[PDB]
């Protein structure tokens, strides 16, 4: 009967997989985007960098950190849909000119708009992504769309 | 051997936890922008868009525009429309053949809840369908903006 | 061969646990809070008590019912985030001066602001929670943030 149980439990698990897959699609509409094993989700409102960063970390994730063209495109979809530029997780607060992820690791991908980053004004240590997907270093005190990744 | 037995017993415990946890999250997830009816789930985006844009949003999300195929589904959909107090677009149109409304697949309707006198192709240019807060349907110009509600 | 059958099932279950865990974080961000086996979720808008109560009940849950300091703090987080006081499920509509849960039992926990409840104007049978986490009885006809528990 052990084989029978495995047969039965697998039926329940595959039914669970089906239900879960459906609820996942529902979950991401319309404020989320999945790319690979990563999920981006916007809070739907704007906040300064520090507050946005805290919201994501307290939620068990971190600010959007596109590490490839594919991830950047998925994130771009949310920014376009909300029509609001969003903050990324990277900053060059430690070493001006050198942007890093929250862990301190150097960028493995970038999509800077022409002429960026320019540390305009002498104090732009955060990064925002435009509706066109391009990046721009921006003053961390400005308010931008909050998008976290999980 | 008994090793497999122990593993099956372990799997049963993990599965029961997932089922209970998932049962709770289903309710949490659908509050307040979703409605479950049978094996279908309606989810509103909370904003309005013209038909073509609304349709694209749903298809890109892995679903399609709300397609109520029974009174029960139509009532579930109506709940979201009433909550947002915004009439919504359905997926059906008679863009191909005037007077013949079909689902995106091309199949003819299996259920309808037209308000009296509808569809009337008003102005000779209404190929889309909207559902009112009272649950009744009305054919409407696809260029108009209505609440976006997808089904999954 | 049963071993290879169980082995396949184990793979599915382990993947589901990981996928479900990631999804839980996505769902709770930014309108939910999990504390113990309870989950609070705000609709993000305000409604009078009766309408708020119906929304929660029809959703398969009930209005926020903090039963401990831990739960109250979790609920408070949502109130603070939305900067809108929220209705709790308890009322003393049946017997003035005696607040009870929807079931009818008396409170097992409370966090009343100084001087409350005071049945102001002789007509406050509902309860709101402030951004400071304290409670105040309020007219059920007033509109407050809708927060349900599941
Ligand atoms: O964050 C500020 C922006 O980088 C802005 O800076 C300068 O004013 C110019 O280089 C603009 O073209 C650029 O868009
Ligand atoms: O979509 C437009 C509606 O059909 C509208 O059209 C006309 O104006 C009349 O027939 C109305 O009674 C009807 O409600
Ligand atoms: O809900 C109404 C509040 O209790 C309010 O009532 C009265 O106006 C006074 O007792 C205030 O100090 C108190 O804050
Ligand atoms: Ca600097
Ligand atoms: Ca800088
Ligand atoms: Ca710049
Ligand atoms: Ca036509
Ligand atoms: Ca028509
Ligand atoms: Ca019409
Ligand atoms: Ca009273
Ligand atoms: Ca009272
Ligand atoms: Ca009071």
């Amino acid at each position: 009967s052990l084989r029978q149980q495995v047969e039965a439990l697998q039926g329940q698990v595959q039914h669970l997989q089906a239900a879960f897959s459906q609820y996942k699609k529902v979950e991401l509409f319309p404020n989320g985007q999945s790319v690979g094993e990563k999920i981006f989700k916007t809070a739907g409102f704007v906040k300064p960098f520090t507050e946005a960063q805290l919201l994501c970390t307290q939620a068990g994730g971190q600010l959007a950190s596109p590490r490839s063209a594919a991830e950047n495109a998925a994130l771009q979809q949310l920014v376009v849909a909300k029509n609001e530029a969003a903050f990324l997780s990277m900053t060059d607060s430690k070493t001006e000119g050198k942007f890093t992820y929250p862990t301190g690791e150097s960028l493995v991908y970038s999509n800077w708009a022409p002429g960026e980053p320019n540390d305009d004004g002498g104090s732009e240590d955060c990064v925002e992504i435009f509706t066109n997907g391009k990046w721009n270093d921006r003053a961390c005190g400005e308010k931008r769309l909050v998008v976290c990744e999980f």
